[PDB]
């Protein structure tokens, strides 16, 4: 049918998904402008769960002003039973688009990489460490990557939670989860954009994958390519020791990102 936020009326074009029962929709306001509206049901949420949603909502609203690589939260209404959020409506999340794409335009990969670092740098400036980045977390809005989520709301339809992007600090640390950890994941994303698979995607035993990820003897292949900067980038993010790992400010001054 049709939804009203705060005021304020919206026709429902489609449903982008069921969280669930978070439920995203393609919607249209009175001016027939397209937004994305995220309904969430608080009916059965507790202290910390609720307080995590508030917190993510809180940052998303504040971090608006610091970068345009964060998804626009235009307006939102929240009660004791639910949340509605009016948001920037994208074209397609990165993960899906990559599965479709057979291989990417080299210059487009560089473009997204800049978009990615930019958004993640922002949240890092405010002392947020996402710690769980996948292509899924990025939305192509008008040919441009935007981070749609800060991984604060860590609580809620197959089993599809991959450890392909997990940094080795996480796994040894059983502290050391820092922004460097976020670099590790971003490396994997580019690596996939670069080479086709993620570093340990070929291994299929989750338990091994882990042992592999944290084992220095296990060496990631970096097949030689035209873009030897891209290779250099890839080599620096996937350095198993955080200290040895490169930082995002340093990545922003990298020839790969800066030189054409």
């Amino acid at each position: 049918e049709c939804i009203s936020v705060k005021g304020r009326i919206y026709s429902i074009l489609k449903q982008i998904g069921s969280g669930g029962s978070s439920k995203v929709f393609q919607v249209l306001n009175e001016k027939k402008q397209i937004y994305a509206i995220k309904y969430v049901n608080l009916e059965e949420a507790d202290n910390q769960t609720l307080d995590s949603y508030r917190n993510e909502i809180a940052y998303l609203n504040k971090l608006q002003q610091h970068s345009d690589k964060i998804i626009r939260l235009y307006d939102y209404e929240i009660t004791d039973q639910y949340i509605y959020m009016v948001m920037e409506c994208g074209n397609i999340d990165l993960n899906s688009w990559l599965k479709k794409k057979k291989s990417i335009d080299p210059w487009e990969r560089k473009s997204y990489w800049k978009n990615m670092l930019e958004a993640v740098h922002t949240i890092h400036q405010h002392g947020i460490v996402h710690s769980d980045l996948k292509p899924a977390n990025f939305l192509i809005v008008d040919g441009m990557l935007k981070l749609i989520d800060f991984g604060i709301a860590n609580q809620m339809d197959s089993q599809v939670g991959t450890v392909n992007y997990m940094p080795p600090e996480a796994i040894k640390d059983m502290s050391k989860i820092s922004p460097k950890s976020d670099v590790w994941s971003l490396g994997c994303i580019l690596y996939y954009m670069t080479y086709g698979k993620t570093p340990f995607q070929q291994i299929i035993n989750q338990i091994s994958k882990l042992h592999a990820i944290i084992d220095p003897n296990h060496e990631i292949e970096f097949p030689d390519i035209p873009e030897k900067d891209l290779q250099d980038v890839l080599k620096c993010c996937l350095k198993r020791d955080p200290k040895q790992r490169i930082s995002i400010p340093e990545l922003l001054a990298h020839p790969y990102v800066q030189i054409q």
